[PDB]
């Protein structure tokens, strides 16, 4: 399915400090950040995307249409300026964020009631799964 709908709760986390690593995130933040649980909420209507990811202390906030690229400033993580590109590769969401490092984005599909997120940078690859509540 290409529906992303919904509020998703963290049941996995796999070598994200090895992504945020690679995003050369400052040591605190990162150490932090590794600990800790997301909630995603997708709020999606065709092609329109309003995603956060929140937790305790770091939070992420992105909307997009897919097909449309756009400039992104990754802010609260990185902060670096980036031109991002969300599409779907069959029922995979594809985004490809272009600017300074390599291989940087992320994937998300549906797997059975799970939603899965892998997020990319550099050679460093993170898993996340997350249940539907
Ligand atoms: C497609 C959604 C990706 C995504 C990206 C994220 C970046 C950073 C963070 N945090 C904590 C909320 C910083 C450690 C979370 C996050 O969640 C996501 O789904």
């Amino acid at each position: 399915t290409r529906d992303q709908n919904g509020t998703w709760e963290m049941e996995s986390n796999e070598n994200f400090e090895g992504y945020m690593k690679a995003l050369d995130i400052d040591f605190a933040t990162r150490k932090i950040a590794v600990r800790l649980t997301f909630t995603l909420v997708i709020d999606q209507d065709g092609d329109n995307f309003k995603c956060k990811a929140t937790s305790t202390f770091l939070n992420y906030d992105v909307d997009f249409t897919v097909g449309v690229e756009f400039d992104e400033y990754t802010k609260s993580l990185d902060n670096r300026h980036v031109k991002a590109l969300v599409t779907w590769e069959g029922d995979v969401l594809v985004c490809v964020q272009k600017g300074e490092k390599e291989n940087r984005g992320w994937k998300k599909w549906i797997e059975g009631d799970k939603l899965y997120l892998e997020l990319t940078c550099g050679d460093q690859v993170c898993r996340q799964v997350f249940k539907k509540k």
